[PDB]
């Protein structure tokens, strides 16, 4: 683990890093939020911002120092603060940002800054390639409504890594966390759909825990079963 400012960076694979930022919430303590950094050829790709614009700027600063390649694009997995909180930092730096069309539509109501481009998805959940230009190893999948109506997920092609965001919780988790915006009826099916979308992924990266095995997906699904 590497510390850079208030952020921590961990290499998960030769070309993949996890970024972690913290937000102190009064009465509840500091909460960690994870994202991904992917090196693809002569460019870098980001998945999710940090909690804030300042923290996100630090991600770009670490990238400059540790990777020294231009950041080509970023993808945010839904319209909540821990995933979209630092959109300004990305846009200030001239980085093209992509999100679920629904996330961009919800963003203003959520107090978030919308991404600059919209992803749309097929009936089977896979992104329509036309809306996801030059994503390299990033394979984006909409598993259906769960944590939120708009949550999307990301696999890293050519690695054992898949990113479930706030949809997937780790196998040690006691609850499904914040269900304030959740679709409790479809949550279980969506978690399982993600598992089926990336059947070979063995390392599951998520928003609020260290990377886990596929057990995180199944354990989440089974916790969600009880919500019905
Ligand atoms: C604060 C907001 O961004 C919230 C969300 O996205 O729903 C953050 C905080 C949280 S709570 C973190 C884990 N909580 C466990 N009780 C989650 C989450 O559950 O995914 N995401
Ligand atoms: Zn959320
Ligand atoms: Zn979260």
């Amino acid at each position: 683990d590497q510390r850079f400012g208030d952020l921590v960076f961990r290499q998960l694979a030769p070309n993949v890093w996890q970024h972690t930022s913290y937000l102190d919430m009064p009465g509840f303590g500091a909460v960690a939020s994870n994202g991904l950094i992917v090196r693809d050829g002569g460019r870098v790709l980001v998945v999710d911002t940090a909690w804030t614009d300042d923290q996100t700027a630090q991600i770009l600063n670490w990238i400059k120092q540790e990777i020294n390649l231009p950041v080509a694009l970023a993808v945010v997995t839904h319209a909540h603060q821990d995933k979209m909180g630092g959109m300004d930092a990305l846009h200030a730096a001239g980085i093209a940002t992509y999100a679920n069309a629904l996330s961009n539509q919800l963003a203003p109501q959520e107090g978030m800054v919308a991404a600059q481009h919209s992803l749309t998805f097929a009936a089977n959940g896979w992104v329509e390639p036309a809306t996801a230009p030059n994503f390299g190893p990033l394979k984006v999948f909409y598993p259906g409504p769960g944590h939120t109506s708009d949550n999307i997920t990301v696999g890293i092609d050519g690695t054992d890594i898949a990113f479930g965001g706030c949809l997937i919780k780790d196998s040690k988790a006691k609850s499904l966390g914040n269900l304030g915006d959740a679709d409790t009826e479809h949550y279980a099916a969506s978690a399982r759909a993600f598992g089926a979308a990336f059947p070979k992924a063995s390392m599951i990266v998520m928003s609020h825990s260290a990377p886990d095995s596929r057990a995180a997906i199944t354990h989440t699904a089974r916790m969600a079963d009880k919500l019905r």
